[PDB]
């Protein structure tokens, strides 16, 4: 009866994509949160932070919510047939199929974005259309039972949105207050629309090699879905 | 590298993990930083939600830190009366460039004697406990007093870490990280502060926290008495 929420934990995950939502959702009543990988045990995030998977694919219970985080490690997952098959297995009956940041590229490689409105990190947004999505430039996008959040910190806004859907607005507001989530960022550079042009150029320059490599992975993943 | 800025987080049982992991992912995005997770011995430490984290060094083996940061959580009450942890914090604070905390981590700094006469903040529900530890309580999200920087409740760690990033490096670097994290928040509700949440929600929360507040008040006054002797 407890709501079963599962996050895919993979090598080179961007940990905040997972740990942000995890602390929001684990604050709710009658939930059980799982960290899923091919085997239980340590998984190292892109920053070197060590996390611990609690269950293998096989021991994972049927999930009410599956959530795919993003990170450097998504490129490997986009061409991992075991991971994609596991995601499809769980998406088949989950109440909600969800992701944060570049986790939506993994949903895309699995075939789960075909014809659906979705978002991702601003620097990778161009990769949604070849995976079949209708790209939407909004921070949390819902299409039926699919919810996708934009880049990294959008996971917190995503998780509060999901909390209200699983329970109600009052429950989500109580968690928001406990987390003191009334942000006051010290700069206004969180979006390419508002950041200084010099900052946007530097962020794009740093992402360029990853984007090129992911353009190539994306087109192979799309060609598999087509064939 | 061997010239890296040395950043250390205290990692303790029953920590509120987002107080640590939020700042960690922000600060680990900066050039040539080494981040340590510090406890009495290396190994697994379980956060209040059940998430398992891994301490990388003991108190004894931790190198001199440029930045020390104390997160909060249910486990702070024990830390406020842990002489080994308090001695480590005081030792590192003698030479750190920045002495910092998030949420109820500032109550640990207070128990260590590091808030006497200093402006500081903490989680909204525990803010009254700052004054008995000698602090000047300030109702802002990120409060700076010299080389002391404190953040308010839980998610304030992200705002705190971007503020610290600009001090360690510069505004341009902190803005780049903000953009990489797509940190343009759009909360679905407006209940993140007791001033804006529905009154029914604020009351429910105070109702829930009352027992913890009364227990932490007694710990706080015991810790204050040790500073006075």
């Amino acid at each position: 009866m407890a709501v079963q929420i599962g996050f895919l934990l993979f090598p080179e995950v961007q940990q905040l994509d997972l740990t942000g939502p995890h602390d929001v959702l684990a604050s709710l009543p009658d939930v059980q949160v799982h960290l899923i990988w091919k085997e239980p045990g340590p998984v190292v995030a892109s920053s070197g932070l060590v996390l611990q998977a609690t269950t293998s694919f096989a021991d994972c219970p049927p999930l009410d919510v599956i959530c795919i985080p993003g990170g450097t490690g998504v490129g490997a997952l986009m061409e991992d047939p075991q991971a994609l098959a596991f995601i499809r297995q769980q998406a088949a009956r989950a109440r909600y199929v969800t992701s944060v940041c570049t986790g939506s590229l993994v949903l895309g490689a699995a075939g789960l974005l075909q014809g659906k409105r979705a978002t991702t990190h601003w620097a990778y947004h161009e990769l949604l259309a070849p995976l079949g999505a209708i790209p939407v430039h909004e921070r949390v996008v819902r299409d039926g039972n699919l919810l996708t959040g934009a880049g990294i910190t959008a996971g917190i806004d995503f998780a509060l949105t999901l909390a209200a859907e699983l329970f109600d607005a009052a429950t989500a507001q109580r968690v928001q207050l406990q987390l003191e989530y009334a942000p006051a960022p010290p700069f206004n550079a969180g979006s390419p629309d508002t950041a200084p042009a010099s900052v946007v150029q530097q962020a794009r320059q740093r992402a360029a090699d990853s984007l090129h490599k992911r353009r190539e992975i994306t087109l192979r993943a799309a060609a598999r879905l087509a064939a």
